[PDB]
């Protein structure tokens, strides 16, 4: 239908269905008479990944015969969303696949419906871990993700009654045909045991073993046919395992393999909760064992920063420094620093946080149980980093017990970011006022011993996923105009300046918006019931439940639109469609408050007859990644309205402005270098500034002071207090009105002001759909530097020290 | 090679060769290059189960067309072995896929070896289930084969320092090529609850649900294109299970899925453990509901057993009974005169032991909780049963409490046999005597009140597995004289009986019997590093290791033979490899001795510089139907020597008939059959009849007695005592001393005379290899009665109302 979505060839049409049907009739064991329409999606599945192997396995040799440098991404999260149709886009299957189901007699987009997003993720690290593979991959690099394959992702959520309920993500139960289970590179885990120290060295003994098996996972290039792969673990009980009692050792077995069961959904708050602890290390010990394999397969270690980089994903996978150290030392014999230079120079570490109680701080006690070797390494790298602090900064006490590894106090803890900082040759944030952050406040004293290890890569987004896959009518009359090279090189986006003023090309991105909206009205009222007006400005925020990224403040103002309407209900005011999404960690108590109050106000607001179709607020149920490619290529607005100086980036922002949508948001995160790239016209900028919120917290932030010199402010507590959006339960929400008033970290009302005022231009600019959309392609037009293309090059560049190559393997 | 594993055309063989490429590459991601030989194994599976598919589809939708009467076989146990070289031999590919392989540069053989048994059994119920099913698919029956996909079979076996050590039998960690997830056809079962009576009849409510997720598994005929299924039930949590705590919920799932996790081996002492009641209902539940489903897709219950039967395998799936009656009467609302007519005609139960500590009597407490509604059904259908017993047999109050399905006592147990009875058209034992047995001992009241409901089934076994696949040198060299029809016609076996004087043949016999011993001799120094003399006799009893199974008589024996050669070490003797093995129940002590004591003797025996090599004692390590496969066919006694009255049927003995094996042996189960088919002449029978056990028990029996009167029998016992065969241990077998001396259920100094004389005449006739082997042909000429196609033939016949087709499905 679409030139984007590649040829429909006589003969690839031919063999795509032969193989659907081979594959229906030798994979499924049905024929057409007995097929669901989950065989349909299976057999559908079966033929595309036919066509990754052949290029999986010569990439894979490949690497084998060229050697080159291996980049190793630790994560404990890849947030991967649905493979089926990102694979057709990368191999340029989609229209042949699309005219091969069709004279099948099958609709392929019903199909898609059909397989589950591997959400093996929580939000942004996640998914910015899946858009690096995916770059990784379209830029030549020999680039493995390395991860744990949880049997239960992130939870699905359910909203009854407007209260959130998870359950189970159950996304293996029909089997995943997107993975090779590789039983050959099993590989055992040790826990717990204790160190003797011999004349040879300390010796880890006494352990517990859980089998670490592999699975890979394709991750192909676009079309330039490199296939990378994505290699999560799983536990498996060795078969000795515990071993009435004979039927509880088996049943035991669960215990060992618990560890790779669930993905811990609390992004909120740091638990030192031991099976998370375990989860790391399983994910470090087998990863570091498989790297060693793979590099002795081609004694000097010296050449191991050469042929290896290990990219830490946050914290939780810091754990492989001090594991790194103990191969090297413990099992290879290296003196310690040289151990430690190899070390330092193959690790780099990557912040996605400044949020005090997201930093990772392990109990002392549970590494002594658990792993008591590397708290032993954790010692003797925490005391010769501070012999190295003494000396560079001599008598300054305070530095050495504000840099240590060890923090004293009730309990002791080991600061996993300042091991990372140590052990590391580079340290990036992931957004340039991040990693300025960084400098200047939690890691200051890190960056003034030195300066060197710290570095900027702003955050990308794949192309491919976020605008090809997902809004194939915008990258369709952007190709029209440009050609289709800006799919693999993004800043090509560039080109559309001079179509700003451009009569067809405006009313062809209009359009685009239109149809978006319209399929997704279409999409509200088929599966969940509820009927929007298409014609409305779509005001959506979409993103995990937290007070920082404060959901809050857009719900003040929904409240402000709506007590206006109700006080004059005959002026004219632009219709919206604010739509709001995330799932709250279970344990989150206020962000669970956030989500019910959501539903309450649209309770109130969608069955108001005075509002009419003027104002609709809607909970967006289950946001996940193929949620995310549905509602972003239709929204109009993107609210990214964190409080600054606490949004390390954001990446949904730049989702949002590739596909099409104006920005309204604080100068937080990558937000910042989004207004510079449109030009700070082209954005709704508000709020206070990070120099804004340190002048306030130095003052003292006072609440109050808002609530007395803002009338509308006012009657939107009072209506909270009062029970008027929870008439049966009239003190529902007291813990958000108290929260607001006497214990907000996050500043909701000092933005609330200039929120509203801006929120207003935002109207007013809706009611000039031409300058809207002009305003929209200057957006479009400014997207490209934020191609995790662009991000993975930095990468590549500046930390690990390889060059990206857009050059086609042989097919 | 061998004409009997059918043809290697160069059409077949070409194509053969390309789908095995093919699915190395496509199906496993591998090359030549980097291939294991599990890939190997895995890509040849793949080939062959290609195979079946057409025929697996084509025979379902033939059933569906037809609509014939469905066999439902329940049983807790399958005991498959291993599938491939089965399918080969069924589908007539073994010769082509050989030729294919070896063209690939493969050894076939060492392909197959690969293979995980699918030990789903413990001993001779699961494999008469296994066996079973291969008839009824050769016999063009719409046969199903209903259980529980067991992650865990029966363990494996270690030896350490003579004693037995399980481990898990991981066997689907490289996952299971021969089987089909069928989610669509998930149905829940329920557990617990409570039992609301209504207006509207009770209501079974407030219950705890496990989900039950089918397996399908190809069941080939012999050359007839007829795939049955065995459908196997796998447990899986609901998503709102259990639904920090988050976490817990999510890990709690396991133990819903606890159920289908481990198979209990526990065959000599009935446990009444809780969580295998839940797997005894579990397989029912979902059964029987898949059965209605079935029935249904063609209101009319009374036509249901015309279309329907359901074969319990043992009192394991006794709770079909009240859980048909629970559907009939709660869900489908029929009365309850009319649901039991339906029940009682629709099952049959077929009783696999007389030994009462084996017999299910399930505690009322655990129904009460598990199972109420179950429960009130049994007790509803034991009132309605004792009131026709009370009509029968007026006054006759103590046959009232004997033949209650409640057994009063200190806990109130319900005994299942006693339910399956009343609640089945007919119940059989599994050979002439041991049916006989029943009618007149353990159920004789029930024979009493319905004389009709009784019948004998002698066991059987597949020629298929049982001589073409383990024994294709001696399938061969009887093909050569009389075809190839007596593989699914095995009573054409006789024909053989007009060549037991001829010269070639008889050379031939001995010859394959040679071969196969030599192959085995090789197995046992390649795979365990021990040396043994092929021209000795092969002794051997396997099976599991069981007191009633007397392993310990064979220990006697096998110590006066020792003793004997000690005393005139220059006499020459028949030189004999005694090998014994069996697994034993993890928790019956007194077989764990057994297995000591044996390995114990060899120590001794096989490290004695006097004895030479003409006398070895070896433990067969992990015995299991791909290791009986190996040892039948080299064996050249066969030792079944059972307590009179203690063996129900056995059918190890039978494989050992049809291979080529004397059997020494009692009068009891089959023996007496198969004593009866060639003549006792050609058998080597000793011991106590039924009816000698009979009389010992009235005088009472004192094994002094035969202690003071037999001096070879207190030598050996001394020895036992006084620490000749634990010389660190001295008293390590004074349980065993101490059980045989005063508590010995099973006679074995009672036979002790007996049997060693009747060994004395074994070894005469092998002195005379021409006799020997003219005795063996009598043999093998006359185990036509024991092909299971026979059993089967009359299971159809006489219990199922069906009759049994020899022709082929359209290929
Ligand atoms: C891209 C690509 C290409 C080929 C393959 C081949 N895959 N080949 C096998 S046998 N895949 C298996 O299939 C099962 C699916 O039910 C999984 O449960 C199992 O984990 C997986 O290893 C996998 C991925
Ligand atoms: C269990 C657990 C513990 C901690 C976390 C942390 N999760 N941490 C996230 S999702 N960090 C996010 O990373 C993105 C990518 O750089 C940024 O754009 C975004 O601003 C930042 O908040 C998640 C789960
Ligand atoms: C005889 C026959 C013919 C065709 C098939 C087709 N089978 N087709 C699939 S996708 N089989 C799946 O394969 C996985 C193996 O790794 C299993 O883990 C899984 O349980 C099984 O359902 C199965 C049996
Ligand atoms: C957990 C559990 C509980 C009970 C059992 C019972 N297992 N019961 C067996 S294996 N019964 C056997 O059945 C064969 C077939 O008819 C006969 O040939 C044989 O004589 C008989 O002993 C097995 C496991």
């Amino acid at each position: 239908q679409i030139s984007v979505r590649g040829l429909a060839g006589v003969e690839n049409v031919t063999e795509l269905k032969k193989n659907f049907n081979r594959h229906l009739h030798f994979t499924l064991v049905k024929d057409r008479n007995v097929a669901t329409p989950r065989d349909y999606y299976f057999a559908l599945a079966h033929t595309v990944r036919d066509h990754l192997v052949g290029r999986w396995i010569r990439t894979q040799q490949h690497y084998y015969e060229k050697d080159p440098k291996r980049i190793y991404y630790l994560s404990l999260e890849f947030y991967m969303g649905r493979t089926l149709q990102n694979t057709m886009v990368n191999l340029a299957l989609e229209n042949a696949c699309d005219e091969a189901t069709y004279q099948l007699g099958l609709d392929m987009e019903e199909l898609e419906e059909i397989e589950e997003d591997a959400g093996l993720g929580n939000g942004g690290l996640g998914r910015l871990a899946a858009c690096f593979l995916d770059s990784m991959a379209t830029l030549g690099l020999a680039a493995y993700g390395y991860g744990i394959r949880y049997e239960f992702g992130i939870f699905n959520q359910k909203i009854c009654g407007g209260w959130q309920m998870e359950e189970a993500d159950d996304w293996l139960r029909y089997g995943n045909p997107w993975e090779k289970a590789r039983p050959e590179f099993t590989l055992p885990v040790h826990f717990y045991g204790r160190v003797e120290h011999t004349s040879q060295g300390a010796k880890w003994v006494d352990t517990q073993v859980v089998l670490a098996m592999p699975y890979d996972t394709p991750v192909p290039g676009y079309r330039n046919n490199v296939v990378n792969t994505m290699r999560l673990w799983s536990a498996k009980a060795p078969n000795d395992f515990n071993l009435g009692g004979y039927i509880q050792a088996v049943l035991d077995r669960n215990l060992a393999e618990n560890i790779s069961r669930v993905l811990y959904p609390n992004d909120n708050f740091f638990e030192g909760k031991e099976l998370r602890l375990k989860q790391e290390y399983f994910v470090v010990a087998a990863t570091l064992q498989d790297i060693i394999r793979r590099f002795k397969s081609s004694t000097n270690f010296d050449a191991f920063p050469d042929k290896v980089a290990i990219q830490l994903n946050d914290t939780h996978p810091s754990l492989a420094i001090p594991e790194l150290m103990r191969v090297l030392v413990d099992l290879e014999r290296l003196d310690w620093d040289k151990a430690w230079e190899v070390t330092v120079k193959t690790c780099a570490y990557t912040n996605h946080t400044v949020l005090p109680e997201a930093l990772e701080r392990w109990p002392v006690h549970l590494l002594e149980t658990l792993l008591p070797r590397h708290l032993q390494i954790i010692y003797e790298i925490n005391q010769r980093f501070l012999n190295r602090v003494a000396a560079a900064f001599p008598g300054d006490v305070d530095r050495l017990r504000r840099m240590s590894l060890v923090e004293e106090g009730a309990v002791k803890r080991i600061n996993m970011a300042h091991l990372c900082i140590a052990g590391s040759h580079a340290v990036n944030g992931v957004a340039r006022i991040h990693s300025e952050i960084l400098k200047k406040t939690i890691f200051k004293d890190f960056y003034e011993l030195e300066p060197h290890k710290f570095q900027n890569k702003t955050n990308g987004i794949t192309p491919r996923r976020w605008l090809v896959l997902c809004n194939p009518g915008l990258a369709e009359i952007i190709a029209e105009r440009i050609g289709e090279e800006y799919i693999s090189d993004l800043d090509q986006l560039r080109k559309l300046l001079s179509y700003v003023d451009d009569e067809a090309f405006i009313r062809d991105v209009a359009k685009v918006k239109q149809e978006n909206k319209l399929k997704f009205a279409a999409y509200l009222e088929r599966e969940y019931k509820v009927h929007i007006n298409p014609n409305s400005l779509f005001d959506v925020q979409v993103k995990r439940i937290h007070e920082y990224k404060r959901q809050l403040l857009n719900c003040l103002h929904v409240i402000t639109l709506y007590n206006r309407i109700k006080k004059e209900p005959n002026k004219f005011v632009v219709p919206r469609t604010v739509m709001i999404g995330g799932k709250a960690a279970p344990g989150y108590h206020m962000a669970k408050m956030i989500i019910k109050l959501i539903t309450a106000i649209g309770d109130v607001v969608n069955h108001d007859p005075v509002v009419g179709d003027r104002l609709r607020v809607i909970f967006l149920e289950n946001y996940r990644v193929s949620l995310a490619e549905k509602v972003i290529p239709a929204a109009d607005l993107s609210e990214q309205i964190s409080t600054a100086g606490t949004e390390a980036s954001g990446t949904g922002n730049m989702k949002f402005m590739l596909n099409g949508a104006l920005t309204i948001g604080t100068m937080d995160g990558a937000n910042v270098e989004m207004a510079e790239e449109a030009g700070e016209e082209n954005f709704f900028i508000f709020g206070m500034r990070v120099e804004d919120v340190d002048r306030l917290d130095q003052r003292g932030y006072n609440a109050q002071e808002y609530y007395d010199r803002i009338p509308e402010l006012r009657q939107i507590i009072e209506q909270l207090s009062s029970g008027f959006f929870s008439p049966k339960q009239p003190d529902l929400f007291k813990d958000i009105v108290n929260m607001l008033m006497h214990h907000d970290r996050f500043k909701v009302f000092a933005d609330y002001e200039e929120y509203v005022k801006c929120q207003e231009r935002v109207s007013a600019l809706y009611k000039n759909p031409r300058e809207w959309t002009r305003m929209v392609i200057r957006n479009i037009a400014t997207s490209g530097k934020f191609s995790s293309d662009r991000t993975i090059a930095q990468y590549a560049r500046e930390i690990w020290g390889v060059e990206p190559s857009r050059q086609r393997l042989p097919a």
